[PDB]
């Protein structure tokens, strides 16, 4: 007899729903651990200015509960951090969920027991306790990514990563240096450069910015949402990228130049990256002639916007656009400011952090108040790896995961019975919110089915997984993705394995692909009573 039925790590947008419907759906005893002070997640850590969702906040929440769409106003084309966070905060207060959400409780071990087939969970604070399922909502880009750069820790100031944002720190007045330039650097930048006295930004990569189109919501465009949300919702859960915009079945190259033209400058004028990408044609990041007709119109943007002829170049990229695509207001604008300036880290790397700043290789010391590290995450796996969590015959994960991180269908493992992932290894890439959805609902089903039908075990077959692994790398070297380094692939860390880490065919074939083995009698999975 295990402590609890179910123990969930992490309260983000999976761990506030999975716990959500095992408790309150299915009846089952559960708990949360959360090694933050407070629910939500990415939106509980990510406190510093500029914070926003990047997918427009019309369909940036759940949609499983019909009232709470009729009742939950946003006043923002994109959702800031805080806005974001009071909403988890009111899901939380309406289910009940809070008393049964452990904060700063960070899972340090967990342990299959092959004789009594539960899990034994160890905190931090080295309590142990055991359950039957075992869901780790541990965030794709939850695990802080800190550069080991020399010098780093002799900085007197305050040196912060983005994930580690602490309330009290007022930016205003200071000279600040930034380290990134993803969709959190650059958010950042345009936020920061309104506070700074200086803004120093230390470029390695630029990336390929579009605008969001941010401003605010008329309340009868809310309303008239609201009243279409259920055919709004069907088009999401259809589509690939599930960002609440039909996307394009034109291929680039099948129409005029002039065409061409007009359907990148209207994406260009509505905003948001993944209707550049998507919204546009059908083929801007699988056909390599598409990718650098997308690409040339952003660079032709930049020229245009950016004063400075050295400072529009060194922000222009001349690689693939097949990093996730950015957009943010006033990016590009930023740098015609007088307070703002731009190191390209190619040209000038930094040598040393030092006391009173960073030292780069022309010899120049940028003097500090306050160093920023925009420098991303160990993705997808790192939560997993930093654990220390053991399947069958008391393997570490990191034993099975010698080529890179594995699932069956992004939510289950082989060798560790009973355990479920939300957004684990090899699922879908997509506005995050749906996929969470379609993830937590089917464990939800698997779960109950275990309990009707008095399973002790449901674990994939080490077959099963392989065949996912090679259904995931048939679809992404169908793309361009792979050919562009960035966390996606796991090239951005030192020393990480290079690899496929989600299936690419998006959330309406994801979707079909876990109803197919739901229907089929858990095709790929073990069922032991
Ligand atoms: C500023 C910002 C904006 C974003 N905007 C968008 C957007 O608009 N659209 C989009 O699609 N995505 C966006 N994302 C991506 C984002 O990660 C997801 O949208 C979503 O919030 C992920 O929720 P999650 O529950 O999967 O993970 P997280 O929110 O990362 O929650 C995981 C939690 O697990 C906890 N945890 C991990 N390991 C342990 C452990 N061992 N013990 C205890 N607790 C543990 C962590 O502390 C964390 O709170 C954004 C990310 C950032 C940083
Ligand atoms: N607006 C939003 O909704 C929003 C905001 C936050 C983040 N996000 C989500 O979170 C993801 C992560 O974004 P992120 O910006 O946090 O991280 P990221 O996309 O991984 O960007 C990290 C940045 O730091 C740089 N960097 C890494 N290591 C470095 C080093 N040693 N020296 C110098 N520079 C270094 C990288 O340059 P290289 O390219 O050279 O490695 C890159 O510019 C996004 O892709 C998206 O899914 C979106
Ligand atoms: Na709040
Ligand atoms: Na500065
Ligand atoms: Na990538």
């Amino acid at each position: 007899t295990p402590d609890l039925d179910a123990i969930v790590i992490g309260a983000g947008f999976g761990g506030i729903y999975m716990l959500h419907k095992l408790r309150n759906d299915l009846g089952l005893s559960v708990r949360v651990f959360e090694k933050g002070g407070g629910v939500g997640g990415t939106w509980y850590w990510n406190k510093y200015p500029g914070a926003k969702s990047d997918t427009e906040g019309f369909v940036y929440r759940y949609s499983f509960d019909k009232e709470l769409l009729r009742e939950y106003d946003w006043t923002t084309r994109y959702l800031d951090q805080p806005d974001v966070l009071a909403y988890l905060e009111h899901v939380v207060e309406r289910y009940d969920l809070a008393r049964d959400i452990q904060l700063n409780t960070e899972v340090t071990d967990a342990i299959f027991d092959e004789e009594t087939e539960l899990w034994r969970v160890t905190t931090a604070g080295g309590e142990t306790l055991t359950a039957r399922f075992l869901v780790t909502a541990l965030g794709l880009l939850s695990r802080s990514n800190i550069p080991d750069i020399p010098g780093r820790d002799s900085f007197a100031g305050r040196l912060v990563h983005t994930n580690a944002w602490p309330e009290d720190l007022d930016i205003t007045g200071k000279r600040v240096g930034v380290i990134g330039t993803g969709s959190t650097g650059t958010q950042f930048i345009v936020a920061a450069a309104k506070m700074a006295e200086q803004l120093t930004v230390f470029q390695r990569t630029p990336q390929y910015c579009v605008p969001s189109g941010n401003g605010p919501m008329d309340p009868d465009e809310v309303a008239r949402i609201k009243q279409n949300f259920d055919s709004i919702w069907d088009q999401v859960r259809s589509s690939t990228v599930a960002f609440g915009f039909e996307e394009s079945t034109v291929e680039a190259m099948s129409v005029s130049e002039s065409e061409r033209q007009r359907v990148f400058q209207q994406a260009w004028d509505k905003g948001n990256g993944f209707r550049f990408m998507f919204g546009t044609f059908c083929d801007i990041a699988t056909n390599p002639e598409a990718n650098a007709a997308a690409a040339a119109f952003i660079r032709s943007k930049i020229a245009e916007i950016v004063k400075d002829p050295e400072t529009a170049r060194k922000l222009t990229p001349t690689d693939l656009y097949a990093k996730r695509p950015l957009c943010n207001e006033g990016y590009y604008e930023t740098y015609n400011r007088d307070n703002v300036s731009l190191v390209s880290l190619k040209e000038t790397p930094i040598e040393e952090i030092v006391p009173q700043g960073v030292r780069t290789s022309d010899g120049v010391v940028h003097e500090l108040d306050v160093l920023v590290f925009a420098t991303g995450f160990d993705a997808v796996d790192g939560n997993y790896r930093a654990m220390n969590l053991r399947g069958r015959d008391g393997r570490h994960i990191n034993e099975h995961w010698t080529e890179g991180p594995t699932s069956y269908l992004g939510v289950t493992k082989a060798g560790f019975p009973n355990m479920f992932m939300i957004l684990g290894p090899n699922g879908p890439f997509t506005n995050t919110p749906p996929s969470i959805e379609a993830q937590v609902e089917w464990i939800s089903d698997l779960i109950d089915k275990a309990t009707r039908e008095g399973l002790t075990t449901v674990e994939p077959t080490a077959d099963a997984e392989r065949e996912w692994t090679e259904t995931c790398a048939e679809i992404a070297n169908m793309t361009l993705f792979p050919k562009a380094d960035s966390w996606i692939f796991g090239a951005n860390i030192p020393g990480k394995r290079h690899a496929v880490m989600f299936y690419l065919g998006g959330l309406g074939n994801y979707r079909r692909q876990l109803a197919d083995v739901a229907d089929g009698g858990y095709r790929g999975f073990q069922l032991r009573g």
